[PDB]
């Protein structure tokens, strides 16, 4: 084993690799949403840019796991980044709903990794998750839920005027 | 077809999607190189950061194709991003050799897309490739080739001192 | 022939004159749109100013062809600038639709001139078109298409509220 | 008991005193390394200064435990600070190896104190360790491991040139 490795369970190392992959997967999904809202027949640029920014953030989430792995003396092992579930995302409401579910998936994985770290008595990994991931997730989930509520209030999916208004006044 | 689409062949649209995927693939390979050189048993941080920067640049290459696709009225279609060919990259020389070959692969794909664009009489796509991709590729290939020459001169792979010296004085 | 003229085909020279005229024609059409949206019974000033700006840009497009002609040793030959197709432009959606079609007409002419330049083996004229015209056209067409999509989403032509909202939040 | 003391187990109080002593011990070891590399027959001043800085940091680690003890209403109890294990440290590689082991010892003690705090249901002490100690330890261990790898690559212990080069280009 690595000269630096101390108190780092094989199962945690593997789970960190799987989490890295899921962050990459989330990033790629958000990229797809960006491209959809930039289509000439969709054309919601502030929405598009929201998703582009999220994609970038998710990729940074992934990079932080790679650095973490090396710091602990684990070994980064990459897998394919699966394409997103959909090719097209309907409208702002459908997309935000999909983002909520994605975030909930990511959050569940983070919470599961925290339970594993707890079980293996790895306080450093617990602290990393709590200090760099769990609160950011809660905030993001809240933001997306708030957006969904407002999209529904605006009459989505049917009310195009409402969709326009959201792009112009929310997504800031 | 899209209201914006004009002089944009289906075959070019598809080839742009495939190129997008290859840029993503290149990005991911460079990320793997970064992680390898950041290992505690490798520990060539300037080398690592070179590859991290390249990864970031390649992802920007990919994003520019997505924007291009939408601007022309094509439709972005994503595929899985295949994991890199290797899990570990040997040493600085082996990695740089692999990067040269990757770049040559990417460049060939760009040149093939330019030939297709030429065949389909798409000057806008030709100009995009020439103005945003082909020269950047030539420069990168030259830089990597120069590095290889210097790594060989330094005695790689056997000469660890030489490898150290490269990390400390080249990769700027 | 001119002392400066080199590799400049008579057919390209003539086509440059015709293109100059079409740019002037486009400019004049946009001026008409400006005046329509400034009417007291139309009164969409941000829309009006969008079209005024476009008119100005198109006139600059024309001037650049005159300079080009002289630089190559061709001779500028002017024709009448035909009045626009319509005297009145309906509403924002109808106008944007007409602008899309105008731009597509202009773009087609530019692409046809590029094919002619290619046929006559005139790389300088190809480069001029690619570097000064073709990308600006793609961007403009995309912008107008995006606007159309949003006008439709807003309920045009029937939804006056939607038209108002567009003038106040798009056309920036 | 102290008027301030709440949820602070006698066993944790004692363990904090023992940890304080170990931080002092680590500091003193690093001072010894500093003095060794400053010898006229060793003369690796950047190496020396690395160890001097570490000594200073370790003493600050100790002071933070004294403050912690008082904040919780425990009582600081000091013991002798044992002299370092060695009087002379061989060379840069041997010293870095000894530092790695020292850090691993300190880290193990911190992790053991965290387990005790967990067992006694003391979240404040857990948080203190996680927020002020555990990550700093991981970073330091990684840094030292990286140095070891590079010293080995440089040919230590035999390659004096390599040792010189390390002092002049690493230890920044
Ligand atoms: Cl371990
Ligand atoms: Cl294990
Ligand atoms: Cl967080
Ligand atoms: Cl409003
Ligand atoms: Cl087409
Ligand atoms: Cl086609
Ligand atoms: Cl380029
Ligand atoms: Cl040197
Ligand atoms: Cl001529
Ligand atoms: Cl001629
Ligand atoms: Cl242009
Ligand atoms: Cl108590
Ligand atoms: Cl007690
Ligand atoms: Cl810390
Ligand atoms: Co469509
Ligand atoms: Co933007
Ligand atoms: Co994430
Ligand atoms: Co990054
Ligand atoms: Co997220
Ligand atoms: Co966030
Ligand atoms: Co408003
Ligand atoms: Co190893
Ligand atoms: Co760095
Ligand atoms: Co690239
Ligand atoms: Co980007
Ligand atoms: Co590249
Ligand atoms: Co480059
Ligand atoms: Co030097
Ligand atoms: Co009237
Ligand atoms: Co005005
Ligand atoms: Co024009
Ligand atoms: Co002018
Ligand atoms: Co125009
Ligand atoms: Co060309
Ligand atoms: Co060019
Ligand atoms: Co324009
Ligand atoms: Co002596
Ligand atoms: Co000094
Ligand atoms: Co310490
Ligand atoms: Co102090
Ligand atoms: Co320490
Ligand atoms: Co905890
Ligand atoms: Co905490
Ligand atoms: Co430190
Ligand atoms: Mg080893
Ligand atoms: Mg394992
Ligand atoms: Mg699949
Ligand atoms: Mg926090
Ligand atoms: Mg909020
Ligand atoms: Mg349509
Ligand atoms: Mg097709
Ligand atoms: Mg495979
Ligand atoms: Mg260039
Ligand atoms: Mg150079
Ligand atoms: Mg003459
Ligand atoms: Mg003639
Ligand atoms: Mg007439
Ligand atoms: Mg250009
Ligand atoms: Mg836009
Ligand atoms: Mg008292
Ligand atoms: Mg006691
Ligand atoms: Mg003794
Ligand atoms: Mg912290
Ligand atoms: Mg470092």
């Amino acid at each position: 084993v690595s000269q630096v490795r101390q108190n780092y369970h094989s199962d945690c190392e593997a789970a960190v690799n799987r989490m890295l992959n899921l962050e990459l997967y989330a990033s790629y999904t958000y990229s797809s949403m960006y491209a959809f809202f930039d289509r000439d027949d969709v054309a919601l640029h502030n929405v598009a840019e929201f998703f582009k920014e999220h994609s970038h953030e998710e990729r940074e989430h992934a990079e932080k796991f790679m650095k973490y792995q090396n710091k602990r003396g684990g070994r980064v092992v990459l897998q394919d980044i699966k394409k997103p579930e959909r090719d097209e995302w309907g409208n702002t409401l459908e997309a935000m709903q999909a983002a909520l579910q994605l975030e909930k998936t990511v959050n569940q994985a983070l919470l599961d990794l925290h339970k594993l770290a707890t079980d293996k008595v790895d306080p450093h990994l617990c602290d990393f998750l709590e200090s760099e991931y769990l609160e950011e997730e809660v905030k993001d989930i809240k933001r997306i839920g708030d957006f969904i509520t407002n999209l529904k209030r605006l009459g989505l999916p049917e009310n195009g005027m409402g969709e326009y208004l959201f792009d112009k006044h929310s997504v800031k």
